[PDB]
């Protein structure tokens, strides 16, 4: 769960950012679904869910955790 | 096929954060359920985006994500 | 010239705009959301944190203090 | 799989074929959901599937043809 | 106006064509494949069984007796 | 280069291979098809006309006279 997420964050996370309740994660083209799957499988209590595009993932924070808090957690896992 | 029928077939779970309802579906079903939501033309829904097993439904102010998630849950 | 390409694709592909909070919601013809989102990404707007494309909808996340309504208005006019 | 049979009943709009391919049509957005049930049925004469938005390509395992697969999907429906 | 819209979008979006067996393989800019494939579907060509779009590639399935090469040639002429 | 990067990702992402006629069918973990297909495309193999990625399956289209079977043997060898 968390170990596979941690590994893929190091492999696939290009950058992180945030706005309100959202963490925005950027990946190489095509990698968003694969990294998002790993986040989903980790089932973090402070993550409501994720949605992946092609190179971008929106991670929705569970109140009171903020998007900036999740972005910094992800960032420091790279 | 109508949202009101497909919610019972395709909704795994509902949750919320701020102005977003977060719906989960079985793998691969998100676009199909989200299409039904879009077609429902709900006054309180600004729009939806589907991934593979997750839909984000955007609430129209002042409706909250929790209010929307409650409705989706209740109509399952 | 990311902005010029985005401008012209908005003209071709942007059906409507709407918003809520920190989100602009852009509608496009079926299947076009990824192509328009790519152009928005490439313009690299300071007021945009990122985009997710679905099939006929793009969610554009606004960079604070810009609101969704403010982003939506900008897209609506570049159209 | 009877789970695949029910979703074909529900979501299969039409079938067609060319060569080693069966081409399945679904309502908009439904292709991945139906293809998932096909994959899970693990049919011996199916090598694999790819889903688009409203179309699935189903690859026939030699010597089975696309036509034979399309006929099989028509039947189950 | 399906065939006419399809021709216009091929001019805009078709980067290259190629073939193998019963398939025409169409290449587009990143993200554009679903939108072009939609235009092809809606044209309802008698020599096309169906399309599947990825991100930057479309597979167009030729209806017998038309080969993938004869289909790709048709698209190439509209590039 | 692109072939080296592709080979490394095959080791990580290729669950199985199979073939039919001109097609090689590669299976990946869920969600990984687009990323492995991107690496294959970037490698620009002369044997490969093109790829389409689904969610866990990639269809790799062989450039004639290479067959699907030969393509799959190739990917298997690089894993
Ligand atoms: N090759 C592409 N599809 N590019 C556009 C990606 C648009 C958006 N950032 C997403 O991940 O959904
Ligand atoms: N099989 C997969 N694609 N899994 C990843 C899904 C990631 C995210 N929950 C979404 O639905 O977009
Ligand atoms: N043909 C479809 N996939 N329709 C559903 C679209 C659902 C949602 N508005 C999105 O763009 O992701
Ligand atoms: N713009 C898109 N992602 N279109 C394809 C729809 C998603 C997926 N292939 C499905 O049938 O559910
Ligand atoms: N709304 C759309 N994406 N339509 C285009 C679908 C293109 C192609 N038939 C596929 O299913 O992949
Ligand atoms: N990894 C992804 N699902 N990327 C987005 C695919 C783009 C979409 N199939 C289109 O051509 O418009
Ligand atoms: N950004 C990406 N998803 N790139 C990979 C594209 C893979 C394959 N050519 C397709 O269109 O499905
Ligand atoms: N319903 C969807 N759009 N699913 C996207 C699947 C993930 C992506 N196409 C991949 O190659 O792994
Ligand atoms: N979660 C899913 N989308 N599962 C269905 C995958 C269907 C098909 N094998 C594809 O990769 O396109």
């Amino acid at each position: 769960g968390t170990d596979r997420m941690a590994r893929l964050l190091g492999e696939l996370l290009v950058s992180t950012d945030d706005s309100g309740n959202l963490a925005v994660l950027r990946t190489p083209p095509g990698a968003a679904h694969y990294l998002a799957s790993a986040i989903d499988r980790a089932a973090l209590p402070q993550v409501v869910g994720t949605i992946a595009g092609d190179d971008t993932i929106l991670v929705v924070a569970r109140e009171p955790t903020t998007g900036a808090q999740l972005a910094g957690m992800f960032e420091n896992l790279r």
